[PDB]
C-alpha cells in the first residue's frame, strides 16, 4: 500500500555525503561511496576498507578513487529528491508512537511520524512482508544505544525500510541497524555498529570500525 521511497541514482551507494566520510580504522563497507559538492580528500577511508568504488568529484582522494563529478552531481541530487519525498508523506498510521521512545516494540508496516526526537535503547523488531514499506519520519535526532538490534521478521526487508530524519543520527556502539537513512545533517556509528541499509547524509557520515552493508 505505501509507496517505495525512489533513490535513483542513490541506491548504487552504501555511503553518500555532501562534506565527507570519517573513519576510525578499520571499518568494512559493502557497496559503492561517495561525496560531492565537497572534494574527495574528505573521504577519509582506505582503499581496502571498501568492497566497491570509492568516487570522488576531483583528482584528490583514496588511491583507488574513481573521479566521477556527473555521476555525484545526479547521485547527490537523487538523494535530496528522496528525503524530499519520504519528509513529504502524508496520513501518518502513527504519531508520536511510544512518547519518543520505541524500545521492545514490533513496528508493522506503514508511515510513522515523530515530532521530536526518536529513540531506540532496547531491542526491536520490524515486521512484515517482503513486500511492505516502512517509512519512520522524524523531525529531530534518531538515537539508538549500544549494544540495540533492530530484528527483521516475517519477510521484512532493509531495502523496504526508510529513515527519514531532520537532526543528526547517532548509532550506539555494537548497535545492528536496518535499513535506508535519509538525514539532513549527520551520520553518527559508533565503535563495531553494524547497518545493513543505506547511510545518505546531507552534512557527513563518521564510522568507527564499523560494518555498513547495502541491501539485497
Amino acid at each position: 500500500t505505501l509507496d517505495l521511497v525512489n533513490l535513483g541514482v542513490a541506491a548504487n551507494f552504501a555511503i553518500l555525503s555532501k562534506t565527507g566520510i570519517t573513519d576510525v580504522y578499520k571499518s568494512a563497507i559493502t557497496g559503492d561511496v561517495g561525496a560531492s559538492p565537497i572534494t574527495g580528500c574528505a573521504i577519509l577511508l582506505k582503499c581496502d576498507e571498501v568492497t566497491g568504488t570509492i568516487f570522488s568529484v576531483d583528482a584528490c582522494g583514496p588511491a583507488c578513487k574513481i573521479t566521477d563529478a556527473s555521476r555525484l552531481t545526479t547521485a547527490v541530487g537523487d538523494m535530496q529528491i528522496a528525503y524530499d519525498n519520504a519528509a513529504g508523506r502524508l496520513n501518518p498510521d502513527f504519531l508520536n508512537l511510544g512518547a519518543g521512545t520505541i524500545g521492545g516494540k514490533t513496528l508493522t508496516p506503514g508511515l510513522y511520524k515523530w515530532t521530536s526526537t526518536l529513540n531506540i535503547p532496547t531491542d526491536i523488531t520490524i515486521s512484515g512482508s517482503s513486500t511492505d514499506v516502512w517509512i519512520f519520519q522524524v523531525a529531530g535526532n534518531l538515537n539508538m544505544s549500544s549494544a540495540v538490534r533492530i530484528t527483521l521478521a516475517g519477510g521484512a526487508q532493509a531495502k523496504n525500510i526508510f529513515w527519514q530524519t531532520a537532526g543528526a543520527v547517532t548509532l550506539g556502539s555494537t548497535s545492528h541497524f536496518e535499513g535506508n537513512i535519509l538525514s539532513q545533517t549527520g551520520i553518527n556509528m559508533k565503535t563495531a555498529a553494524s547497518i545493513n541499509g543505506r547511510m545518505m547524509a546531507q552534512t557527513a557520515v563518521t564510522l568507527q570500525m564499523n560494518t555498513v552493508t547495502i541491501p539485497q
